[PDB]
């Protein structure tokens, strides 16, 4: 089995918080005559219960908006900076030299060839042999799935160490992308009601999406920081329901990028999560009741009272989803990971106890993995 | 330890010669009334020795692009098709249904968020509890970097099947990003004379990069199919060249494609140190090799291969004649390759063969294969 050592995060300098963020919308909406419901904003802002956010990129850029290129290169900087922080915080606190490590993990939406990990590797000294394994298409879901694929390599390597790291940049949508598209729609609205859903859509995106960096060490059971004290990976699964790739992803489109998250993303999210952590669970003979600990990605407040309620949850055990999206929104990928940490930071979790970690994501997939202390 | 048990590909229905391709760049010049040597672009098409190139996007509308969005969906829809097909001639030759496969493993260049292995298990059967690999970011190097990782993966399971798929649509910057890179640069260069080495690249940019797709099907010891006399993959590693990031890549502007012309001799610095010490550790000399599956990058990467390593000249054919037949298709490559040496020539028992490719970082990644 595998074991996770050590977290950390990054963040960048500016946190926001969301009645600002609330209020940079509304403006642009009336500065730019815009006949929509300045109400819909406070709305969505208020109800994805998020307390403030963290942007890496300018909140300026609202009303001005930079260059495409401009914006994707700052955007490759910050996705840099912020892993490069969370990889040397995660060695300095476990001791751990960056030619000690055997494989460097990645993924991040942030547009990049070559990958953000070969580039670390002019910051970083890993040996020149390092391996990479750099991931994408996998949008919110990124952190657990990147877990269980190192886990999986793990598996084939007892004595070696790994480092996953997840950094995205949500405010790159705000430096033009979601201005373009929320006047197209807004304008084109009067001539055709059927583009009410896309407009709250967008509203949700900037209501929801922040910035963020996690990292995690994970070892071989042969490596000399396998400790007792530590979650063991002993299994993890992939479910991906049919016929709903349209429902969540990220598009590329003439203003930029579009996020898509559609409102039946709940109701699609009921026909994976069941079959996949039933099985998962019942294939290690384990029932969910017996679980210690839920580690459950926030993709919202409604995904977070759907998994509740599909599993028949107290409605405490899913806490650290809702404080998670309090204190730093949807960071997508790198959510999971911030949780992971602030598990960590909790006392020690009593042994033989069971752990979950869930994420959603385009597809649609979920992942699963399970955790022993 | 790990088996290559099968191969596939798969092109787009349009082949175009190479003259085809560069009359249609020079139309482009031509209407636009750029200044600059046509016969530039005659000795770049014709000096990286390709005499055609797959293209699924359209030529037709070279001086008409489509909006970006539309060229994306395009790019993402042909992507698709070019993978389903492959993989399902890969299941149909191997008689593999797709519920038995565990794992599937892609790269490709491709926007697609979700990754193109997602969108295929609505097109093929799949278990719903699919293992998937969606990698990025690797560029030219994919197809030999993908074979690696999946390989690492079966070793922690002997009994499982997994598939490989290498998928790119080049073509994707003749529909307005050369166009667009090409103009500007063209209109600045009496005014910036430090430009013309800006249009050269854009020009070999166009020359070289082809579409195409290639699989793979891999097992690992324990199961059916691996049977004795197929490729074995015993070992492999990895290579990054300190400090050369901005001399291969792919930059979002549309796009454009970044290759320096100090890559071949960057390629010196990471070859022999790669290669050697991956065959020491498994106590063989490059001299041992009886087949070398090298990325034809193009033929300056070729010749530096060859001198590196002191090899005669045919040793390296193989990355020649797939580089005229189809160009450079990027990841799907030297899959592109693999499928003609297990389908089309005899491999003498029990010796070695070596995968060799390159690719943005600066990146190199090597094989080693024992029948
Ligand atoms: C350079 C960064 C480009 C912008 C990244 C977007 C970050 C927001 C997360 C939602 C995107 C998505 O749909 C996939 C997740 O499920």
């Amino acid at each position: 089995m595998t074991y996770i050592v050590s977290t950390s995060t990054a963040f960048p300098e500016n946190y926001y918080p969301q009645t600002v963020l609330a209020a940079a919308l509304r403006r642009f909406f009336t500065v730019m005559e815009l006949d929509f419901d300045l109400e819909q904003i406070d709305r969505f802002f208020t109800n994805v219960k998020i307390d403030g956010r963290y942007f890496a990129l300018p909140l300026d850029s609202l009303l001005d908006p930079p260059t495409w290129g401009v914006s994707i290169s700052r955007g490759l900087e910050n996705s840099l900076n912020l892993a490069e922080t969370a990889i040397t915080k995660l060695l300095e606190k476990t001791n751990v030299q960056p030619q000690d490590i055997s494989l460097l993990a990645s993924v991040s939406m942030t547009p990049a060839i070559p990958s953000l990990d070969g580039r670390l590797m002019n910051r970083i000294p890993f040996s020149s042999t390092l391996k990479r394994l750099p991931m994408n298409g996998v949008g919110c879901m990124g952190g657990a799935f990147g877990i269980s694929r190192v886990a999986d390599y793990l598996k084939a390597h007892p004595k070696e160490a790994a480092i996953l790291f997840a950094v995205e940049i949500s405010s790159a949508l705000w430096q033009g992308s979601l201005q373009a598209n929320l006047t197209s729609l807004i304008r084109r609205l009067p001539e055709n009601p059927s583009l009410y859903s896309e407009i709250i859509m967008d509203i949700i995106t900037a209501a929801l999406f922040a910035d963020g960096c996690g990292a995690v060490l994970m070892v071989g059971k042969e490596h000399p920081l396998a400790k007792s004290g530590l979650p063991q990976v002993i299994d993890n699964r992939s479910f991906l329901v049919p016929n709903t790739v349209e429902l969540m992803g990220l598009d590329v489109v003439d203003n930029g990028f579009r996020n898509i998250l559609r409102p039946e993303v709940s109701d699609a999210l009921k026909q994976g999560l069941r079959p996949l952590i039933n099985g998962l669970l019942a294939d290690n003979n384990i029932e969910s009741e017996n679980l210690y600990r839920w580690i459950v990605h926030p993709g919202g407040p409604k995904v977070i009272d759907t998994v509740e309620a599909e599993f028949g949850l107290d409605s405490q055990t899913l806490q650290l989803s809702r404080d998670t999206l309090a204190e730093v929104g949807n960071i997508s990928s790198a959510t999971v990971l911030y949780m992971l940490d602030k598990v960590l930071s909790e006392e020690q979790s009593p042994p033989d106890s069971y752990g979950l970690i869930v994420a959603m994501g385009p597809g649609l997939a979920q992942e699963a993995i399970l955790l022993k202390w």
